């Protein structure tokens, strides 16, 4: 008995105050920062949700409530590793993941290798199983007007029974 | 010969008039309702499309035309079961599904268990094979301004030949 | 050793000037055209990214830079076949693809069969492995206001080792 499972995640955060932003674990210089209870790290959030979705464990909002102040300013990589620990406790292993950052700016391409390192590390997998890409929406929408950043992820999990 | 197949669906409806809304089959109280030829049930629509997409049967607009008044006010669960019947007639069985509601409001979390019951029932599967989650877009976009609700779904089908 | 891999792609282009638009390789009559370095063909772009994502080869922006004028006005089908050649050189074969055009107008349904022919041809597969669908966002958003067209795609690749 070998089971394969598909998952999908989507997240948005608004720009706010200032600092760098944090995306896929990488600190990226930018005129403004991300408003969140959190890292605001939309890439890891969308990814975490894709993983929980494939395991039918719900999503980050269920596992890590807005209400609990133990998650205020939390490293989104902590959340990813925690979510992943539980996924593994139900007997799943990683097939592969693919992430799509939707942002007008800043440039994501230079930071993609480092994101993959962080993600592969956090998921205890080889980098070959992690893909991250970016698209701009050509000045259209809330993304295109520089009001915020959106991100999607899909994930494939494997489970042996065997 | 064992074939696995991936599918994706996306849907949007605008808020309009009033009543509850219907999302994933669940009647959810809200100041306004959903404008549609239909349930307006964006969750089941996006899901139905994910399923038809994986089976290469097109989408709901092809199977259930806007033009046909036999679908006016139709229970979107009827459409889901009908779409699923045809999917099964081509020899597919369910692997798993994952759904992402994108809405500023109302709160989706309390209603998610009941949605999963409805979906699992409609697809003749165990609840373990159905995941539903929600994300807000933090007041950004048409979703964030409370103008409507969007939803995504991914699906994995299996086919034995064998 | 048999490996299955999931990928996701998303693209947007703004309407601009005039002419037909090109979507999934098909020339579709419309009051306005698509602004791009390219075909502007959002369907094939989102699809190309889904395929590269599953193979962990990045995305079109990495393979085919905005900076290189060898891609100005390029047939997006050339890019798809090139991206696919490289995917195959890493030893992958096609499982299936599913595409979702998000557009208020023009009507996509009549052109879907011809898109599938083009895609199946370009990917050297049977049409049964290619699905394309469309959704409108009911006048909501940049899509709903006729400012541009968005598209999503998911893809499943197979690799034998064996
Ligand atoms: N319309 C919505 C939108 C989001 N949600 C869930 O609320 C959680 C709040 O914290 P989170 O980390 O953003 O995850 C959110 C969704 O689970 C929800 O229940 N209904
Ligand atoms: N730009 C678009 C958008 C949507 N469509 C299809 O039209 C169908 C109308 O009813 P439906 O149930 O929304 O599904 C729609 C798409 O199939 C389309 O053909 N072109
Ligand atoms: N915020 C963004 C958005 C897009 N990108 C990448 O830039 C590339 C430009 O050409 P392309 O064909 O649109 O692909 C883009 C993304 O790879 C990026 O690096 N950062
Ligand atoms: C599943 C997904 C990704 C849904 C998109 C949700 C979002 C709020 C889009 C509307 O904003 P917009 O930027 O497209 O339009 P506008 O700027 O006019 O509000
Ligand atoms: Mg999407
Ligand atoms: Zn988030
Ligand atoms: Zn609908
Ligand atoms: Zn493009």
């Amino acid at each position: 008995m070998l089971e394969m499972r598909i998952g999908h995640g989507f997240d948005v955060h608004a720009f706010g105050g200032e600092g760098p932003i944090i995306i896929g674990g990488v600190r990226i210089p930018y005129e403004k920062g991300l408003l969140a209870h959190s890292d605001g790290d939309v890439a890891l959030h969308a990814l975490t949700d894709a993983l929980l979705g494939a395991a039918a464990l719900g999503d980050i909002g269920k596992l890590f409530p807005d209400t609990d102040p133990a998650f205020k300013g939390a490293d989104s990589r902590e959340l990813l590793r925690e979510a992943w620990r539980r996924i593994q406790a139900k007997g799943y292993t990683l097939g592969n993941v693919d992430v799509t950052i939707i942002a007008q700016a800043p440039k994501m391409l230079p930071h993609i290798p480092q994101m993959r390192v962080f993600i592969a590390e956090d998921l205890g997998c080889h980098m070959d199983d992690v893909n991250v890409k970016a698209t701009t929406t050509e000045k259209l929408g809330f993304t295109g007007r520089g009001e915020g950043i959106a991100c999607e992820a899909v994930a494939l999990l494997i489970k042996a029974t065997k």
